[PDB]
RNA sequence: GGCCUGUGUGCAGGUGGUGCAUGGCUGUCGUCAGCUCGUGUCGUGAGAUGUUGGGUUAAGUCCCGCAACGAGCGCAACCCUUGU
């Protein structure tokens, strides 16, 4: 089950993946072969985990949680802020701090101070 | 009974020792800019991190990027005198 289709997907560049001096997995199941020393995006895994992410993440999205829009890159500060102003959800701008998400009971106190 | 005369009984007192038994008080490094805690992450552990690195300061005073986020006791300042 696809989402929307190939040519009006293919418009703006589909072949990404980085530099060559850095790859480290082991995964022959996602590694293909050399031409001009660089790879192409993965067909079967795109489709299959598109479907699986769809079904289970809909189940949990019905189970009902929420996520901050923490957006940081200078490429997308205003873009993310615009969509976040549209969707109305809270957001953050600049930096991921070391050690909040575990030590939450004192950013609780930063909230009281806020 | 106030009171003081004695008798002795409880005694009362020490500038006699331990300041290395103690408290209190005080000088000193030093009015030098630092010294710690929370909760966390790291480390088997002693411990580290924060408090490293630049600009910057009378100074851990301040800014910027980061396993740190935060804070206190400090340095500043409301005190006195002088200066209009």
């Amino acid at each position: 089950m696809a989402v929307v289709t190939m040519k009006q997907l293919l418009d703006s560049g589909a072949h990404f993946g980085h530099q060559t001096r850095r790859w480290n997995p082991k995964m022959k199941r996602f590694i293909f072969t050399d031409r001009n020393g660089i790879y192409i995006i993965d067909l079967q895994q795109t489709l299959t985990y598109i479907d699986k992410a769809y079904e289970f993440v809909k189940e949990t999205v019905a189970h009902g949680g929420t996520v901050l829009f923490v957006g940081t890159k200078k490429q997308a500060q205003e873009s993310i802020a615009e969509e976040a102003t549209r969707v109305g959800m809270p957001y953050v701008n600049q930096r991921w701090l070391g050690g909040m998400l575990t030590n939450f009971s004192t950013v609780h106190k930063r909230l009281q101070r806020l």
